[PDB]
């Protein structure tokens, strides 16, 4: 729960006690009883519906704001799920925060920059969704995808912008 938690944060490994994840937004509206809690949020066209073990706390009844990657089963959020849940920008703000929190506990205090560098490095690669020159499902650096679009649009005529998917 000290150094190990830090490891789990930098290694992006699956959290110790997973606590599910939220996908879409709308008004928080969860069910009540049943083994499978029959959540039903809202928004436009969508809804909600999950499935976790018995022991779990919610912290939010039917009323307010659900958003993406919120307290569901209250605990260690999965960075991998949160990446597709909220986006690359949010993850960078999450990891650094909890990492630094751990160091804050044991009285040693380092600037956030140092952490921010590493966490930025854990987000350089992205997996291919749409092919045009190389293959899909391919691990690749984001900045390398910069020249793809930049050169094919500003200098070339190949209007097949390959869609990349953020990869943690």
């Amino acid at each position: 729960q000290g150094l190990p938690r830090v490891i789990e944060l930098f290694e992006a490994r699956r959290p110790k006690a997973k606590a599910v994840i939220s996908e879409i937004d709308g008004v928080v509206r969860i069910e009540e009883t049943e083994e499978k809690l029959s959540v039903f949020v809202e928004s436009e066209g969508f809804s909600k519906e999950y499935k976790l073990p018995k022991e779990a706390r919610l912290l939010v009844k039917d009323g307010d704001y659900v958003e993406a990657g919120q307290p569901l089963t209250r605990g260690a959020i999965d960075p991998h799920q949160l990446l597709e849940a909220k986006g690359p920008e949010a993850v960078e703000r999450y990891l650094v925060e909890e990492i630094q929190k751990v160091y804050r506990a044991q009285g040693v205090k380092l600037h956030d920059k140092h952490i921010e560098i590493v966490v930025r490095q854990m987000m350089k690669y992205v997996e291919v969704t749409d092919p045009g020159d190389s293959r899909l499902l391919e691990g690749q650096v984001l900045e390398k995808w910069d020249v793809e679009a930049l050169n094919e649009r500003l200098i070339a005529e190949g209007k097949t912008p390959v869609a990349w998917k953020p990869l943690l």
